[PDB]
């Protein structure tokens, strides 16, 4: 038992990170096959990234002015292109170590392992969810925009997430791998207006049926609502409303509690209603609401079948 | 900017789990140059994981009788051996992507990275800090021993942490790498309740630090306090004494900060005597304590030096 914030193994993504370096600017590319992906600020120096037009910096560069290294070897350049926000840099040997991947793009409260890097290296790994405003709540550091986000779903990693910059407020904000922005983000130098953050609601009421499959079961009161009546709560709280959906996905929680979801929903309005207590469930002392319905049940599932 | 918990990549672990296997009995081992290293009671049944006379148990048992597999690839045992509550395999094959190791006992407060894994596949990877009363609080289930736990210091990996069995209570012991025990926990089916858990006041100290780095500063105060008197606030709330070693450790975030330890205990006396009144310090509305200094020092250096 126990209920832990939890990333894939990385190693199958460590073995695709390399370093990219254009004049001054150094950060990390994704080497797949024979094309390394990486964000397009890295043709900028620091001044550049306030205004660039990443057009016209890309045509004063050529193949030889991007050094891309992986571990101690060079990778030759031999063609470029931009595509959105990222760049392709084709290369002329294949990555040995490719694993199976596809791109895909993330939905706003799901989640994905972020492989933190810098001048090519890994340097940790960590859960993120794709908050409702397109932002995620990370740990970065200048140098490390070009790591990943990624799931691994049987035999292939799905790459999510490439990190660009960080807010001015100190969230962080990327691409999926096509280059294209999750949220109403650029990447230059001006205002970042993000949407009003809301809160999961999905994700908490998962997180709460992790606590009962844990013994943590002190809110749970006897009480039953109804979807509608629900979510008029939720509105008030800056939940975000729950669908019938939502309510399918987290059947197997319920079945293996025998707590309908309904009557979680009555626990999750009290808790808005009247507070936590002073207590804690899983050790926080806040609702959780960055764990799927998937991450919960990957740690907590106990099949009816034997 | 950001603080999140994160593990180290785990990549140089992952190649070395394998699925070790005798009679009905599954879990996982470590294999590093030509051993296996992996939890002892493998050689038991379910059933016999009751009053085990593991010299007997062990006597009983043949090379033949343990199957060691390296995803699908069977490796052959030619000698087993008994180290405390570890067995050594000893297998003919090298591991040839045995990373640079070492073998350490870690202290009550430090953080090292969790590789949990099942049938030798790599699971998820976590960050866990050794409670003082030597428990983790992790998240394992059955089939999960032989997880290890580790940190990385560049390219050597320091194997601190050998995942055996989870007490009644749901928290978590295991061994270090040579078989020993951390805390007084048997691999036996008896009754062994661990010490009280306190707080770990030094990564608590380091995580306000954290806080203020990342423009949390609502809990600094104009209070004062000497060493002794803060001791004496703390014991109170089963908090470990915070001593003169731990002021010196702290040192080099007080200096990037320009908050003195002791103004930080201060701080943190205040918090503990009257709660938080409805705010929250990095996302939690709970004092943190599972991140040690170096922790805070790695996700938010400010260097003088240029
Ligand atoms: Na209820």
């Amino acid at each position: 038992s126990g209920f832990r914030k939890m990333a894939f193994p990385s190693g199958k993504v460590e073995g695709c990170m390399v370093q990219v370096t254009c004049g001054t600017t150094t950060l990390n590319g994704l080497w797949l096959d024979d094309v390394v992906y990486c964000p397009r600020h890295v043709i900028c120096t620091s001044e550049d990234m306030l205004n660039p037009n990443y057009e016209d910096l890309l045509i004063r560069k050529s193949n030889h002015n991007f050094l891309v290294q992986a571990g101690n070897v060079q990778l030759r350049v031999i063609g470029h292109s931009m595509q959105n926000c990222v760049l392709k840099l084709k290369v002329d040997t294949a990555n040995p170590k490719t694993p199976k991947y596809k791109f895909v793009r993330i939905q706003p409260g799901q989640t994905f392992s972020v492989l933190a890097c810098y001048n090519g290296s890994p340097s940790g790994v960590y859960q993120c969810a794709m908050r409702p405003n397109f932002t995620i709540k990370g740990s970065f550091l200048n140098g490390s925009a070009g790591s990943v986000g990624f799931n691994i779903d049987y035999d292939c990693v799905s790459f999510c997430y490439m990190h660009h910059m960080e807010l001015p407020t100190g969230v962080h904000a990327g691409t999926d791998l096509e280059g294209n922005f999750y949220g109403p983000f650029v990447d230059r130098q001006t205002a970042q207006a993000a949407g009003t953050d809301t809160t999961i609601t999905v994700n908490v009421l998962a997180w709460l049926y992790a606590a009962v499959i844990n013994g943590d079961r002190w809110f749970l009161n006897r009480f039953t609502t109804t979807l509608n009546d629900f979510n008029l709560v939720a509105m008030k709280y800056n939940y975000e409303p729950l669908t019938q959906d939502h309510v399918d996905i987290l059947g197997p929680l319920s079945a293996q509690t025998g707590i309908a979801v309904l009557d979680m929903c009555a626990s999750l309005k009290e808790l808005l209603q009247n507070g936590m207590n002073g207590r804690t469930i899983l050790g926080s002392a806040l609702l959780e609401d960055e764990f799927t319905p998937f991450d919960v049940v990957r740690q907590c599932r106990e099949p009816m079948l034997q």
